């Protein structure tokens, strides 16, 4: 149907949105900290600590499939990345200080893009 195409382009249209979100977020970890998945080769206990894994790899192939049906799912998963890291980390490590300043910058990111979607429908 004529309805289900335009569901589709609006689906694309956010795709489109979201993946720049998404360079944008990822370029403030330029140590790139939260790439990739965390390995179960180099941590193998890390799933007896954190439930539901993430990173910013996990989230992009999430994205090129437009897994991403709105703003929230994406901000959801961004959270976790920094949530995980905080938890699994102690307050004095790069790991954790990395993720404050992740979520910290992403916010301003996050608050603009809010309006964008919310804006262009």
């Amino acid at each position: 149907s004529m309805e289900q195409v335009a569901m589709e382009l609006r689906l694309t249209e956010l795709t489109r949105l979201l993946r720049s979100v998404l360079d944008q977020l990822q370029d403030k970890d330029p140590a790139r900290i939260f790439a990739q998945p965390v390995s179960l080769k180099e941590v193998p206990d890390y799933l007896d600590h954190i439930k539901h894994p993430m990173d910013f790899a996990t989230m992009r192939k999430r994205l090129e499939a437009q897994g991403y049906k709105n703003l929230h799912e994406f901000e959801e998963d961004f959270d976790l990345i920094i949530d995980n890291c905080m938890k699994y980390n102690a307050r004095d490590t790069v790991f954790y200080r990395a993720a404050v300043r992740l979520r910290d910058q992403g916010g301003v990111v996050l608050r603009q893009a809010r309006r964008e979607v919310d804006s262009i429908g």
